[PDB]
């Protein structure tokens, strides 16, 4: 029985129920994420920005089933084109807008990665991706508004691949946390 999360804490409690088992009902998880109405006071603790690039701020470890993190995107900050390491990725906007650009997996042949589509993800909207769907890039293209997003990865992963848009070549990247549970983690 899916109920509207009243607060971020309530959302987290609900997520623990939805990930209690070994599989993932993607549509239910996405629906509850989209039903949480972003309340900045509830997530201010995690919203730690860096001047030069986007930051990853761990919120909850999902009893081992998922990582829930808040990403803070300064103006013009964006990601690589990347995969999600055989995990589910849910991305909910908490503040601002993000451009999501979709790419297919490259062939072995070195070639330009041509975008398959793009969309603007707006406040409170929740997107979903996995490796079976493809790759994406996420960017805050705003010149005037920082963006904040809530990401759920299941299972948790700490590495992924970045893809060179010019060639399709991939490189392994280890993700780092800017903070965990509100505590800056150099
Ligand atoms: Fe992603």
């Amino acid at each position: 029985e899916l109920l509207k999360p009243r607060t971020l804490a309530d959302l987290i409690r609900i997520l623990h129920e939805l990930f209690a088992g070994d599989e993932v009902n993607v549509e239910e998880v996405q629906a509850v994420l989209e039903a949480y109405e972003s309340n900045p006071a509830e997530w201010a603790l995690y919203a730690k920005f860096d001047q030069y690039r986007y930051t990853r701020n761990l919120v909850d470890q999902g009893n081992g089933k998922f990582n829930l993190m808040i990403l803070c995107w300064g103006e013009g900050h964006g990601s690589s084109i990347h995969d999600h390491t055989d995990s589910h990725c849910f991305l909910k906007l908490l503040q601002g807008n993000l451009k999501e650009t979709l790419f297919d997996w490259p062939d072995k042949k070195s070639n330009e990665m041509i975008k398959k589509s793009e969309r603007t993800l707006r406040e409170n909207q929740c997107a979903y991706i996995n490796d079976s769907i493809g790759l994406h890039r996420v960017e805050n293209v705003s010149h005037t508004e920082p963006a904040v997003s809530l990401h759920l990865f299941s299972p948790p992963f700490d590495t992924c691949h970045a893809f060179d848009q010019r060639t399709g070549h991939k490189n392994k990247v280890t993700m780092t946390f800017h903070s965990k549970f509100g505590i800056r983690t150099p």
